[PDB]
């Protein structure tokens, strides 16, 4: 019996920021007066682009007030232009409490769509830049012993450029910024750049800007209290190709970008994905800890190394990572295994949910029960309701259920 996945319209994107669809404006080896202040970096990133144009709505939010999102992007550009004219460029920027920002800050079965599997595939790929330092992984108070060091270095080599790692660091930055603004600017509609930092294959430090968020009032007395925000994210993805994915968004067209491509220079429109969203103290605390995804992935790898190593009465770390009884690597290479474990862990973070919790526990139970049956038989009901009670509309849970059905047919 495969699981019954629900029927209904396709599921929609529900992450706090864009994943495979993000777009970066970047400055290499930055060295401007006041480098390392997000607002300064963001302005310098904005001014690397010359394709801006009069924005318009190209995919409206069917339940929101689309004029207000348009006005909010134009307000960002206007107020950033103001900062540019003040002699001393300030450190933070508190937006005027306009009607459009007041409205936007707040002052059902879905079927599995193909996009979430593509997101996951994109998360496993390598990028052309590194997102962590060599000793990023680990909190150890003492120097780690020799084998632990060797394993960390092999693993880091495999995942440092991974796209899932860019999501970790992106996620860590924006949650840190938003949590700190939530407490330092409680009453302000603070403009918060979405920034990440990486290093090129040639070693050039780069600062990247994905877009902006604007927080609402945030007198967060509890971990579960919510700060609303509006997010505004560049993308080269035309939302008209997969409209169902962008149900929660109003999408503007804001410029045109000249691109290197397999056909040479091409001009492509630049979009801006706009939605209203919210988070809480406790979720922002969790987002600041996303580097733990790296430790948890590493630890799953080390389990496998220790199992093979107990079988051989010998450490198998070199033999494992260099792919020297096992006669192959199902994913194709040791690197893809590491990055797949990572991508799984990061997507558990990015798409956390009660649905994911129930499915994770109740499917482990059904797994072990089906395992003991396949092993102890030839080919020839209640727990099933527990799992499928989590199969409602969440893309990550549905994708994992899809995967579970594949582990059944095999
Ligand atoms: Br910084 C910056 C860069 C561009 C714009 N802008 C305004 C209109 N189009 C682009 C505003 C601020």
């Amino acid at each position: 019996r495969p699981l019954r996945l629900p029927d209904g319209p396709p599921c929609s994107q529900r992450s706090k920021f864009l994943l495979m669809d993000a777009l970066k404006l970047s400055i290499e080896d930055p060295s401007h007066e006041g480098e390392g202040i997000p607002l300064y970096d963001a302005i310098k990133c904005m001014r690397t682009f010359f394709g801006w144009k009069e924005p318009n709505v190209v995919k409206p939010h069917e339940k929101g007030i689309n004029p207000n999102y348009l006005l909010s992007w134009k307000q960002v550009l206007a107020e950033l232009q103001d900062i540019e004219n003040e002699e001393k460029i300030p450190r933070t920027k508190n937006m005027k409490k306009t009607s459009q920002l007041k409205w936007a800050l707040g002052e059902e079965l879905r079927s599995l769509a193909s996009w979430i599997q593509n997101e996951f595939n994109k998360a496993c790929e390598l990028t052309d830049s590194s997102w962590i330092e060599l000793d990023e992984i680990g909190e150890d108070a003492a120097p780690i012993e020799h084998i632990a060091s060797m394993r960390r270095n092999y693993f880091t080599a495999e995942v440092s450029h991974c796209r899932a790692t860019e999501y970790i660091m992106k996620g860590v930055y924006i949650n840190t910024a938003l949590l700190n603004a939530s407490c330092a600017a409680m009453d302000d509609f603070q403009l918060i750049p979405m920034i990440s930092k990486c290093r090129t294959k040639e070693g050039r430090r780069k600062t990247n800007l994905y877009g902006f968020i604007i927080k609402g009032r945030s007198h967060l007395r509890n971990d579960t209290d919510v700060v609303n925000f509006v997010s505004m994210e560049f993308s080269l993805t035309d939302p008209r190709l997969e409209p169902h994915k962008w149900e929660k968004y109003c999408v503007l067209e804001v410029g045109d970008m000249l691109l290197r491509s397999a056909i040479g220079h091409v001009s492509r429109p630049m979009f801006l994905y706009v939605r209203t969203n919210g988070t809480s103290k406790i979720k922002m605390k969790w987002g600041m800890e996303m580097r733990r995804c790296l430790l948890q992935s590493l630890q799953q790898i080390e389990s496998m190394i220790e199992a093979e190593s107990s079988v051989k009465e010998k450490d198998m770390t070199k033999e494992f990572f260099e792919n020297k009884s096992p006669k192959g690597v199902e994913e194709g290479s040791i690197g893809k295994v590491c990055r797949t474990l990572l991508a799984k862990s990061v997507f558990n973070s990015l798409y956390a949910s009660p649905q994911l919790e129930g499915f994770s526990a109740e499917s482990r139970k059904l797994l072990l029960i089906v395992q003991a049956l396949r092993d102890n038989l030839e080919p020839g009901g209640g727990l099933y309701e527990a799992i499928e009670e989590c199969l409602i509309n969440d893309p990550w849970v549905l994708l994992n259920a899809s995967w579970f059905n594949s582990f059944l047919t095999h």
